[PDB]
């Protein structure tokens, strides 16, 4: 028995489901295709993405920046793409409000990001609603796991602007933000909120991602088969043939397309064009803009 | 649901020996092939990936990466000249899957290699899912033409250090050795929905289980279904890190208190099959068995 939830693969099948009383409780799964409207680049966008812009560090490959075995030999390029990054000031975009809007009417499980820009938090969303599933920049820790003495953001900032490469006071080694490397373990929050959360998600929400790291792109396989998934983004993410160093595991991904697709959806735009789109389905649409008009406005005060 | 008495190698044996186990289905890479004098790929100082500054690569993959290939081919042909000529005899762990099948209990063997050991051993090719490709022969790489030239063709032209090019079309031509951003063989897939439904063991050989698609493998058997890995270290087995290639739960579990079917012997291939083939009574035979196959080879 295949429970065939959506009348229809499109967004306004979606949103017809999410009206239904079947549909409680929604998991986001987003990344940093969801704060590119507000400033922040993405990381494989062509050209555009910081993957392709780091010439200047002399890598010998861009993910070397924030893998964890490259920074032990050469921590230079990232704290210098730090003090370059960190200045920013964004606000959040209408897609990080539509989650709040989830939030406030009682639909939001989880949002899981793989951001650090924090702009989930800035949008209303509390700590409880959010998994921070490639780390946070607030704290600090030395790297060396019998040590792993904490620092706090003052201290990390000081570093930084000092241009004083941050080591440990304890053992000398190197001091780096809790953000999540390469070859880096996730928070243990991960695991134990996916590990109740997936077993009674009513819907995926995916959002501003290319799903193209582990175990993050794992969460869309942790859904129960009947789950529907919508995916808003530029592009496809998630269907591919599979090929030697596919990312996702063998019938892991997102199934829009094939003869056999009944419950993964595909609007490709932008995210808060799809997110406007969609509230306006479900009646929110005047309810969202003002809430990001008055959330703007607040903040600039 | 457990099914082994105990996680150790004896309660595999002991496993191996009841009715329920009909079916194994063995999953091997490179590390089964290193006692016979093959390089692995990721073993730290000997692995090839460690061994190629030569060729100036950005990165070790780079040599058999399908995209760096088409702009700079030269480098796997000269790779490939200085190993394709290597003669190598299949080792104590071929041997004991070749028992495996004559013993009626092998389902299938499933290889990262091209080494063709298995074969040599006494596989046959219906016992052999070639997962990663073959040298046997070889196609040009332009989708509208996949023109096909034997084994005979392309040695003359690495031979003559001629960067092999199409006939009809003039594009690259290559082994059909899977290369990363490739298709894997059709047989992998078709073979794989079908084996892995009622499989009642799997044997994972000689692989740190680092590449996509096969690394999934493991997570298709049922739940119930035993795995005994035999490799000098843990493989498959961690906690959720970034960038890891397993899926998420898609791993192993050795070690964890809900540890119920998972068993890791580390250790040499070859003295774990040795170690295996004793608790099932069978290592009079298979040593008898890889004796006679080395004579015969070694008489030419
Ligand atoms: N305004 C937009 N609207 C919709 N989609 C967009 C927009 N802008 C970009 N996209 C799409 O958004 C997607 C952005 O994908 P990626 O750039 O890989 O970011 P990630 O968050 O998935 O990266 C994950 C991890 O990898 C890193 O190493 C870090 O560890 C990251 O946490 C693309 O599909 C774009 O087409
Ligand atoms: N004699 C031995 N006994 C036991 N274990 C061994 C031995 N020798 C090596 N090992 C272990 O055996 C393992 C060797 O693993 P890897 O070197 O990654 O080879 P793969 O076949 O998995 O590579 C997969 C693909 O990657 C490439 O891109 C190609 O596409 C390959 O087909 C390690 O865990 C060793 O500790
Ligand atoms: N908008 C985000 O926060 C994205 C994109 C901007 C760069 C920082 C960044 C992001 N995600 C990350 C995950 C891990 C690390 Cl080390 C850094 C980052
Ligand atoms: N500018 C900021 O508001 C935040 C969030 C936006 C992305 C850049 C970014 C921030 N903090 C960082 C710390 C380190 C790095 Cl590599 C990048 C960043
Ligand atoms: N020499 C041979 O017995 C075989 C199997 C052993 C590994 C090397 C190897 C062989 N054939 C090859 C063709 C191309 C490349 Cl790149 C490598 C090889
Ligand atoms: N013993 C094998 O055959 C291993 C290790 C020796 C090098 C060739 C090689 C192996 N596996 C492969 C899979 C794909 C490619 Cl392109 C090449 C190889
Ligand atoms: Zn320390
Ligand atoms: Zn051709």
């Amino acid at each position: 028995h295949m429970e065939r939830l959506l009348d229809e693969l499109t967004l306004e099948g979606v949103a017809r489901y999410m009206q239904s009383e079947r549909c409680r409780r929604v998991i986001c799964l987003v990344g940093a295709g969801i704060s590119t409207s507000a400033g922040i680049p993405d990381f494989r966008s062509p050209s555009t993405g910081l993957y392709d812009n780091l010439e200047k560090y002399h890598l010998p490959y861009p993910e070397a920046i924030f893998e964890i075995s490259y920074f032990k030999k050469h921590p230079e390029p990232f704290f210098a793409l730090a003090k370059e990054l960190y200045p920013g000031q964004f606000k959040p975009t209408i897609c990080h409000y539509f989650m709040r809007l989830l939030k406030d009417k009682g639909l939001l499980l989880r949002c899981y990001t793989q951001n650090i820009d924090t702009l989930e938090r800035i949008a209303g969303l509390e700590q409880e609603d959010l998994v921070e599933a490639h780390g946070t920049f607030y704290t600090s820790h030395c790297v060396s796991a019998s040590c792993r003495h904490e620092y706090p953001l003052s201290w990390m900032k000081e570093k930084i602007f000092s241009e004083v490469t941050p080591k440990c006071e304890d053992c000398q080694s190197l001091v780096k933000p809790d953000i999540v490397f390469f070859g880096e373990s996730l928070p243990a929050r991960f695991f134990s909120c996916m590990q109740s959360d997936f077993l009674k998600v009513d819907l995926l929400l995916v959002m501003g991602t290319s799903l193209q790291v582990q175990p993050f792109a794992s969460l869309i396989s942790k859904a129960p088969l009947s789950t529907p998934r919508l995916l808003i983004n530029k592009e496809k993410a998630g269907q591919s043939d599979p090929f030697l160093g596919m990312i996702m595991g063998l019938g892991g991904g997102m199934d829009f397309d094939s003869k056999k697709a009944y419950r993964d959806v595909a609007w490709l735009g932008e995210c808060d064009q799809g997110c406007l789109a969609l509230a306006e389905l479900l009646g929110w649409k005047k309810e969202l803009e003002d809430l990001v008009r008055r959330e703007h406005a607040s903040i600039d005060a």
